[PDB]
DNA sequence: GCTGATGCGTA
DNA sequence: GTCGGAC
DNA sequence: GTCCGACTACGCATCAGC
């Protein structure tokens, strides 16, 4: 019986343990209570075991239901780089809540706002929906069935033909299924457990219960006969080979039958990083300043990039001469960028016959031969676009050379792969060039080049070592790259000290709190609080709970006349203005919404800032005393990429 | 035909 | 994108 | 440091309502 499905329990035996015959589908709630147990511990050990003795028993009796209930605990639809999308979220979602519950819709949309989590109002709520013939239990692959039919829905009436599937899923539901099933479609599982997790499960289950044996499987503990440092070893050596495998092909649909043909050992056979797949991106750590650089990187050379601020572009150039080109979340972003395209047979040498690019694509302006602000770039058409119709021009900035003419270059240091980049390579001005860097070790140097990449319309500096662990091996450390920008620095920058006019009800880790805050800059022409952008970040839970427990008595019934918040969200609560908040942020941005210092600079829109977080409280100021909505309007012009 | 709310994907 | 929490 | 899930502004694409 899949409602008393213990996946957590000690000596869990894949097969006899399991809530399921062999060969028989996978029941979803076997998926729910898996997830039940999973969200109770908090150790990512226990959760990873909990969902590998799931995996085990999938490997034994239904292997065909390994790659749903993968996407299922991912809650991904498929590989990212076929674009689907539920088009679902808590607007649909709670509708079809109210139309199974025959509830009114706010009264779902206040208890969800409550409660924090959707899937607890869709569980207790009771259901207001006959069925003539009781349903048939919900399956693993059924119920992912159903989430790809609602991506699939396009059209006129598509947001009706959603909600029937998601009341259809309703009705079938039993025990915490409807609970898990409105989480999915809202995007918050809240399990505490993901991507990495995910294939530390898949590994350790592949590896204790091989695949591909006759039922029953004779192998259903390769590791009882090892001892606590052996089955460590052996299962971390084998968690490292999936985990590179899916960091040069992060493609589900290609793995899985691959692992189960040939197993674990034998994938990287099977799967190599080839130009068309898109692969798992290197990322960044921040620094707090050019000493830690020095301390991060001590002994190891390394080089200082521009940071540009544009859109990262992972360009593939296939032996055949396709060209593909992949977000960072690997996307397919191939038909935005015609003019790319068109521009391959520029940049390369005749002797490239493949390669994978890693640039930035940057807002060009070609009239004026500079670079224009993020927010440019992103008034590009995202669909199917045609060259001729492109207004905003891009240039594109390399940084790194991941493939070339056949091989890999992962396993290559950033010192080689940077080289040949630079020697197969051709630059063009305004159209593909290399990204500007400095070598040096000099803090008064990189102090310099800091300075002069903010002058050239850049976010700051990107530090990578060129020998030592200066691969492109994301499975070792996706975040090996350094970034270091101004805001970071302490002292050396701009903040601002605004009001809270509203708070927001949280959810999830904020559930029963605030998770959220609306702050505003005092206009002393008109006297009044302009909202200037919402806050969400920066605290701890010790100071958040503060935050909730003073200005819960700061709740008032209706806003204050004298506060604007235009087009912002309204608050959950509205906030008598008191507190003042000392706030950073790394640019300010036109905003479309909010009112701030609207008609100081543009007559229509106001001004908003990027990347806010809550630094510390401001009791030695009151809201008359905050930063004035004109200081906003300066510190916006101060920027230089803008007029 | 237009507009606004919603969803998604970039940062 | 930033951030803190649990490990 | 790793992994995870809270949270930010904003603009295109989509679709329901007018
Ligand atoms: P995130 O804040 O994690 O930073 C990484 C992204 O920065 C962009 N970027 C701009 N310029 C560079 C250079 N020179 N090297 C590497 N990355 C750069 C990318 O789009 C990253 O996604």
């Amino acid at each position: 019986d899949p409602s008393g499905y213990n996946p957590a329990k000690n000596n869990y035996h894949p097969v006899e343990d399991a809530c399921w015959k062999p060969g028989q589908k996978v029941p979803y709630l076997a998926v729910a209570r898996t997830f039940e147990k999973i969200e109770e511990v908090s150790a990512r050990l226990r959760m990873v075991e909990t969902l590998s003795n799931l995996l085990r028993s999938v490997v034994a009796l239904s292997p065909p239901d390994l790659l749903p209930v993968l996407y299922l605990s991912l809650n991904h639809l498929g590989p990212p780089q076929q674009g689907l999308a539920l088009g679902v979220g808590d607007g649909v979602l709670l509708k079809a809540v109210a139309q199974a519950t025959g509830r009114q819709l706010e009264s779902v949309r206040a208890e969800a706002a409550e409660k924090g989590d959707v899937g607890l109002v869709a569980e207790n709520s009771r259901s207001t929906q006959r069925l003539m013939l009781p349903p048939p239990p919900l399956t693993a692959s059924g119920v992912f069935s159903k989430f790809r039919d609602i991506a699939r829905l396009t059209g006129s009436a598509s947001t009706a033909k959603k909600i029937d599937i998601i009341k259809g899923l309703f009705v079938a539901c039993r025990h915490s299924e409807a609970r898990f099933i409105a989480r999915s479609l809202s995007g918050r599982l809240r399990l505490g457990l993901a991507e990495q997790s995910v294939l530390a499960a898949l590994s350790q289950a592949v590896s204790l219960t091989p695949p591909g044996q006759e039922f029953p499987p004779a192998m259903v503990d390769a590791g009882k006969g090892k001892t606590a440092e052996a089955r460590k070893t052996w299962l971390e050596e084998q968690g490292m080979i999936l985990k590179q495998t899916f960091c040069e092909v992060p493609d589900l649909d290609r793995i899985i039958p691959v692992l189960l043909e040939h197993g674990l050992e034998r994938l990287p056979e099977h799967c190599k990083l080839s130009p068309g797949i898109p692969l798992k991106p290197m990322l960044a750590h921040p620094t707090r300043g050019i000493s830690e650089v020095l301390k991060r990187f001590e002994e190891a050379a390394f080089t200082c990039e521009y940071k540009y601020d544009g859109q990262r572009a992972q360009i593939h150039a296939l032996e055949g001469g396709e060209v593909k080109i992949f977000s960072r979340n690997q996307a397919d972003n191939t038909g935005k960028y015609p003019d790319i395209i068109s521009r391959i047979p520029k940049i390369k040498l005749p002797s490239v016959t493949s390669f994978i690019l890693d640039t930035e694509a940057v807002a060009w302006d070609r009239e004026k031969k500079q670079i224009q602000p993020f927010q440019v770039l992103t008034t590009r058409k995202r669909k199917e676009v045609d060259a001729s119709e492109i207004q905003v021009q891009v240039c594109l900035y390399a940084f790194d050379l991941i493939y070339l003419n056949g091989e890999s270059l992962v396993r290559e240091p950033l010192s080689r792969r940077r080289q040949l980049l630079r020697e197969n390579f051709v630059e063009t001005e305004g159209e593909f060039v290399f990204a500007t860097s400095l070598d040096t070790k000099d803090i008064e140097q990189i102090a310099e080049f800091l300075e002069q990449s903010v002058k050239d319309s850049c976010e700051g500096l990107m530090v990578k070592t060129l020998d030592v662990d200066a691969t492109y091996e994301i499975a070792k450390r996706s975040h090996n790259w350094l970034k270091l920008k101004k805001d970071y620095l302490d002292g050396v920058g701009d903040t601002l000290d605004l009001v809270v006019i509203g708070a927001y009800l949280g959810r999830g880790k904020r559930a029963g709190r605030y998770g959220g805050f609306l702050l505003a800059s005092y206009d002393e022409d008109s006297e009044e609080l302009q909202a200037i952008c919402k806050l969400g970040t920066g605290f701890s839970d010790e100071e958040l709970e503060e935050h909730h427990q003073s200005l819960k008595a700061l709740v008032l019934p209706s806003p204050r006349p004298y506060v604007r918040i235009d087009g912002a969200v309204i608050p959950d609560h509205w906030l008598d203005p008191s507190a003042v908040w000392e706030v950073n942020c790394a640019d300010l941005s036109l905003s479309p919404i909010y009112p701030a210092a609207r008609g100081l600079v543009d007559s229509d829109k106001g001004i908003s800032l990027r990347f806010p977080r809550f630094i510390r409280v401001r009791e030695d100021k009151q809201p008359e005393q905050a930063t004035t909505s004109a200081q906003v309007a300066c510190l916006y012009r101060k920027q230089s990429q803008i007029q």
